[PDB]
C-alpha cells in the first residue's frame, strides 16, 4: 500500500545510519519523511509485487543511491555500506553540464545533486517538467528542499528512457529483455540496473569498484530485509546500452 510498510523511520535510520555525520553533506538533508513523502508521488514505488520484491525495491533503489552518495571506504565505522546518503552535490563544481542545445539558465550549474546525483540540464528539465517545478531557473532545489531531492531520484527510478527500461521495471521483473539485450547479457537483475544508470562508465569491461560498492550497498539491504537478492547482480559482461 505504501513505502513505509517496507520500511519504518528506524530501519532507514539502520541502513543510512551515517548520513548525518558532521562529515557529511546533510547535516539532516535526507530525512525519512522527505523520502516518505516524495514517494507518496510515485505510488508504485516499494508497492509492486510479492512482499520481498517491495523490500527488493526499496533496497536496490536505496543501494543506487547510496553508492552515487558515499561517503564510505574500505576503513569506515560499519563498513563502506553504511556511508550512504553522505553527500547532497558533486564533489567537482566546475562543470555547469550544458548540452548548448536545451535551456541553460544564465549564472546556474547542472552538475550532480540528490540521492541519483542528477545531472546535465536536459534532465532537470525533463525531472522538473515531470514534477511540476522549474529546476532549469533554480537546480539548486535538488540540493536544498529534500521532497524535491528525492522526487528527483525517484523520477529516474521509474521512468524509462529510449531503449532503457526503467529501474523499477527491472527490479519487479516487468521487463522482458530484447533479443540485443539478451546477446549482450542484459538479462533481468541489480546488474542491469548498474548498467541503465552508469553502463558506459562501468559495465562491460568486467569488475568495476564502482559497480562493486554498488552490489556491496544491495546485499546489506538485503540481508536486513531479509531478503534474497535475485540473479543478474553484476554487469561486468553486459554490453553497455547502444
Amino acid at each position: 500500500a505504501e513505502v513505509g510498510s517496507v520500511i519504518g523511520a528506524s530501519l532507514f535510520d539502520q541502513l543510512l545510519k551515517h548520513r548525518n555525520d558532521q562529515a557529511c553533506e546533510g547535516k539532516g538533508f535526507y530525512s525519512y519523511n522527505a523520502f516518505i513523502t516524495a514517494a507518496r508521488s510515485f505510488a508504485a514505488f516499494g508497492t509492486t509485487g510479492d512482499s520481498n520484491t517491495r523490500k527488493r525495491e526499496v533496497a536496490a533503489f536505496l543501494a543506487q543511491t547510496s553508492h552515487e552518495t558515499t561517503g564510505g571506504a574500505a576503513t569506515s565505522p560499519d563498513g563502506p555500506y553504511a556511508w550512504g546518503y553522505c553527500f547532497v552535490t558533486e564533489r567537482d563544481k566546475s562543470n555547469r553540464y550544458c548540452d548548448g542545445s536545451g535551456p541553460c539558465s544564465a549564472g546556474k550549474s547542472y552538475y550532480g545533486r540528490g540521492p541519483i546525483q542528477l545531472t546535465h540540464n536536459y534532465n532537470y528539465n525533463a525531472a522538473g517538467r515531470a514534477l511540476g517545478v522549474d529546476l532549469i531557473n533554480n537546480p539548486d532545489l535538488v540540493a536544498r528542499d529534500a521532497v524535491v531531492s528525492f522526487k528527483t531520484a525517484l523520477w529516474f527510478w521509474m521512468t524509462p528512457q529510449g531503449n532503457k527500461p526503467s529501474c523499477h521495471d527491472v527490479i519487479t521483473n516487468r521487463w522482458t529483455p530484447s533479443a540485443a539485450d539478451k546477446a549482450a547479457n542484459r538479462v533481468p537483475g541489480f546488474g542491469v540496473i548498474t548498467n541503465i544508470i552508469n553502463g558506459g562508465l562501468e559495465c562491460g569491461k568486467g569488475p568495476t569498484p564502482a559497480s562493486g560498492d554498488r552490489i556491496g550497498f544491495y546485499k546489506r539491504y538485503c540481508d536486513v530485509f531479509g531478503v534474497s537478492y535475485g540473479p543478474n547482480l553484476n554487469c561486468r559482461d553486459q554490453r553497455p546500452f547502444g
